[PDB]
């Protein structure tokens, strides 16, 4: 997160870090608990890295570097990438992870609220990105979750910034103008929530961007309510 300022305890308790332990163990994505076992991430944090037993996952917790050989981490039982997503492509970049068991909730940790297909047509107007990915472009990972406000842009302005690419109607984009304020690498894979009526609702999943925080560049996220169906048949069915 470029341009954030440091979270507090409770602030954001669905958010969760993906880490790999391969020779070290290190932050590569986030992650939004959704349920008891389900975490949403991206898709492309899977990327090249073909076992699950290599994963731990870490929830209500702040900063990173308090993360030692006693911190308590769930594991993966499953993960279900979306079936038409395509490495390094950015459609349908979204995937499941079930957990191995359950997780309770207290005020650290708790799932965010998914919104309903039919949302799809909400305008939001409070939107936040979190996570502890870059504070700047080529940058590093951060250790206390940052969080950013961060205004949702029409998908044909975000189409006019990103004329190379399709951005579609079931991806959702953030930033202002003059840039400044984006999520970054590292940030993958978290929420975009925004609050509505009163209530916190995973209106994104973080996804990619031309860089990071750039001038006329929003970040480019997932939109959840186009994959709300997909969500709803792949826990369910398990």
């Amino acid at each position: 997160i470029v341009g954030g300022t440091n979270s507090s305890w409770g602030e954001w308790p669905w958010q969760v870090s993906l880490q790999v332990k391969l020779t070290a163990q290190r932050h590569l994505c986030g992650g939004s608990l959704i349920g008891h076992q389900w975490v949403l991430t991206a898709a492309h944090c899977f990327d090249g890295l073909p076992l699950q037993d290599v994963w731990r996952i870490y929830s209500g917790i702040l900063n990173l570097s308090d993360i030692t050989k006693d911190t308590p981490f769930s594991q993966i039982k499953e993960i279900i990438i979306h079936q038409n997503y395509k490495v390094s492509e950015g459609n349908h970049d979204i995937a499941l992870i079930k957990l191995q068991a359950p997780l309770n909730y207290t005020e650290f940790q708790k799932p965010i609220s998914l919104p309903s297909k039919g949302d799809t047509s909400t305008i939001y107007t409070n939107c936040w990105v979190t996570g502890w990915g870059f504070s700047k472009e080529k940058g590093e990972i951060q250790n206390i979750l940052q969080k950013v406000n961060i205004p949702l842009v029409t998908n044909e302005e975000c189409q006019k910034r990103y004329q190379d690419y399709k951005i579609t109607q079931r991806m959702v984009c953030a930033g202002y103008k003059e840039g400044g304020k984006d999520a970054c690498k590292g940030d993958s894979g978290g929420p975009l929530v925004c609050k509505h009526n009163g209530m916190w609702r995973l209106v994104g999943i973080t996804s990619w961007g031309e860089g990071c925080a750039r001038r006329e560049q929003p970040g480019v996220y997932t939109k959840v309510a186009e994959y709300m169906d997909w969500i709803l048949e792949k826990t369910q069915s398990s």
